[PDB]
């Protein structure tokens, strides 16, 4: 079984995932990314936009059930995270989401 925020922190610490709402509909428009992972109380243009792009580039978008201070803390920033796109999954199995 899949744990989120183990294969999170591996994606993050292996791979190659670049956070914040603005470059992950850069990513989405580009089709620059594998996965995006919106936060619960990302603002509903962040979430739309994304989805919008997301959809249209084929960039499946997964939900993470937290808020983007939790979101932060699993990938040890100090500020909120309301998005993130996964480039490269590294070793982890975080595009199983």
């Amino acid at each position: 079984s899949v744990d989120f925020a183990f294969e999170l922190r591996k994606a993050q610490d292996t791979g190659k995932i670049v956070m914040g709402a603005r470059k992950s509909i850069q990513y989405a428009k580009m089709g620059g990314a594998k996965l995006i992972i919106v936060a619960r109380n990302a603002r509903p243009d962040i979430k739309e936009d994304i989805e919008y792009y997301a959809r249209l580039s084929g960039i499946p978008v997964y939900e993470f059930e937290g808020t983007s201070v939790e979101l932060g803390t699993l990938l040890g920033r100090p500020h909120t995270v309301s998005a993130l796109a996964v480039v490269d999954p590294g070793e982890s199995r975080i595009l199983a989401l």
